[PDB]
């Protein structure tokens, strides 16, 4: 009956990616939530016009504000972060955790839009910023390209995004997932922990799938935030997130981008199609 | 495939009202749209502070642009609109829905957000705007302070309400649904193909935020489904019904909660066909 989430990212008119697929996601999981824009898009940034703008600074701080002296955040107890058009959103993000967090105890997943496929889509100042924002997050979800941008590190494979995500942990970030880590005909998940004491670290390998991947990275962070929230723990999360993931993949057809409402039967999926993978 | 609707209206962070609640219905509906937005509020303008923006022109044709330019719009066979902060969104809405209309079979639900319960929360150049806007419609939405607005009649019966219509159909409007005065009236301008009906539902106590809106996508959706518009009323009317017996005390209709009711097929009221 109150919001119990937080989720700061894009939106798009028309099309899947950020906040969008957070809300069908979340939504369709009747996880009550704000969703807080940074963009109001045409569509997504891979055409060749795209209409709208960023979301402005001070029409955010007035947003965040008004949720504040309501009490509509009242309640929250997870924040998610994704994408952000300009640096100066992120630093008021961080203001906003800051105060979250000293106030009560709030899990916070921060998908550290930035690239993929070793090339960025974002400004160079938020890529800055962003290497900011994940030090206060709760666990982060980074692809490889990501990972390797936050921490000046090569990713092109497992050992390699295990040291990455050392320098990560070292920060104090306690968990992180890194998707699609290239391997052959494969990729690979690797979900890691600064507490290795009372986590186990695992990889999970993933056939590759041909096609358009507009919106996947986004549709699993928060199919895996439901179930994180539902309190799913995060091995058994991770597993269904990704098997759903690849439920829909191979209910699309090649070129088209994967259509979240036409999958909307899939979300709640609970098939763990994968295996858990510990790494010694 | 490809998007069928197009909507025009609201946004808040926080709550269901405008284009948010139409998100939850078209979305659970399986109906591929594009929402596009006239604000970007942190909640609906009923709380003390409302933060954040109405949506610039200069954004809003950008996005209508890109839209067109990027081919995203070309299979569009449904637009709504629903709230606007300023008149200059409307006016430049109308050129938007002009050559939509010219070349494509559109069918272009308008609900004229203005008011309730005598009172306005828009701004009276939109209240202005909104007459203009009606024009292009197949079909308007008005409550009963709506009607009246857009009449100058007084709207506080059914018979009130049926002269108000006809002045509307002397002029053009082709449907009018008027959605509370409790009776609902479907008045239609040709009355030899299409007959005018009302429907009489039980008064319900409680807050009514985001109660139209979810009827005017309810609705839109079983028109886009094929089901005869009498008919889809019935359904529309009878979910939030539903949903509203479901609704405890003050609090605002979660349409979150109350999603596997969205899709309800119960026609629970009666068709009654005037003259
Ligand atoms: C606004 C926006 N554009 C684009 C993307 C990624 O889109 P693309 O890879 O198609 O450029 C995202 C997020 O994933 C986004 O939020
Ligand atoms: C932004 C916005 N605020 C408010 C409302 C209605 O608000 P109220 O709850 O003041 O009646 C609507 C639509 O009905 C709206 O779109
Ligand atoms: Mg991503
Ligand atoms: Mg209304």
């Amino acid at each position: 009956m109150t919001n119990k989430v937080l989720t700061i990212s894009s939106y798009v008119c028309s099309g899947f990616v950020g906040n969008r697929c957070g809300m069908i996601i979340l939504d369709s999981f009747q996880i009550q939530s704000i969703f807080v824009l940074t963009t109001h898009l045409a569509n997504h940034t891979g055409y060749p016009v795209v209409g709208g703008s960023g979301v402005l600074l001070n029409d955010f701080i007035s947003i965040m504000d008004s949720l504040e002296v309501n009490h509509l955040d009242k309640d929250i107890e997870f924040l998610v972060t994704g994408y952000f058009p300009s640096s100066d959103l992120v630093y008021e993000t961080i203001n906003r955790v800051k105060r979250i967090k000293d106030n009560k105890k709030v899990y916070f997943l921060c998908d550290p839009i930035l690239g993929d496929n070793g090339k960025m889509y974002t400004k160079s100042e938020v890529q800055d910023s962003m290497k900011e924002l994940i030090k206060y997050a709760d666990i982060i979800t980074p692809n490889a390209t990501e990972l390797s941008f936050l921490t000046g590190l090569e990713v092109n494979s497992v050992s390699e995004a295990i040291k990455a995500c050392h320098i990560l942990h070292e920060q104090g970030i306690p968990v992180i997932l890194v998707t699609s880590i290239k391997e052959g005909n494969d990729i690979i998940l690797l979900c890691s922990f600064k507490d290795t004491l009372n986590n186990k670290n695992f990889t999970i390998k993933i056939p590759r799938i041909e096609g358009d991947f507009t919106g996947v990275g986004d549709t699993l962070t928060y199919i895996l935030l439901s179930w994180i929230i539902k309190g799913i723990p995060l091995e058994h999360a991770v597993n269904r997130a990704i098997s759903t993931l690849q439920t829909i993949l191979r209910n699309t057809v090649g070129t088209a981008e994967i259509n979240i409402i036409n999958c909307i039967p899939y979300l709640k999926g609970t098939e763990e199609s994968f295996t858990i993978t510990y790494i010694l």
